[PDB]
């Protein structure tokens, strides 16, 4: 039996076979892996946040203001928690040297990553997670 008999059989049977919806899968964040997280990994002047998910814009947002205070009153320069909003939420704040963030009286909380922290050094990576919601500050463009 030349024909038939010479058939390749696919081994590794799978009968738990599920239906291919085909996920494509992708990246839209900039996440390339960092050489030298120093001076070359920080942005000249500006830099940027992304709200990884809150009622506060839940967008990315760049931040070339000296000061940005985080509060939820007209008064306010942006808008942070809309459902719990606390008169001063928090405070971001670009200086010449450095990048600093500051609590100033969130009754929510502002911790980065998971350390409860009134002020910060801002850092370009980690989460800022205002109240509940969460927001990343990165590195802007260093251009």
């Amino acid at each position: 039996m030349s024909d038939n008999n010479g058939t390749p059989e696919p081994q590794v049977e799978t009968t738990s076979v599920f239906r291919a919806d085909l996920l494509k899968e992708m990246e839209s964040s900039t996440g390339t892996a960092p050489a030298s997280t120093g001076a070359e990994n920080l942005p000249a002047g500006s830099a940027l946040l992304v709200v990884k998910r809150g009622p506060n814009a839940g967008a990315r947002f760049l931040l070339d203001q000296p000061t940005t205070t985080a509060g939820r009153h007209p008064e306010s320069d942006i808008f942070l928690d809309d459902v719990t909003v606390s008169r001063r939420h928090a405070e971001f704040r670009i200086n010449e040297g450095e990048f600093e963030v500051v609590d100033v009286g969130s009754l929510n909380g502002t911790y980065v990553n998971r350390e409860p922290r009134n002020a910060q050094v801002m850092q370009t990576g980690d989460e800022i997670q205002i109240g509940k919601f969460r927001l990343v500050f990165l590195a802007g463009p260093a251009e």
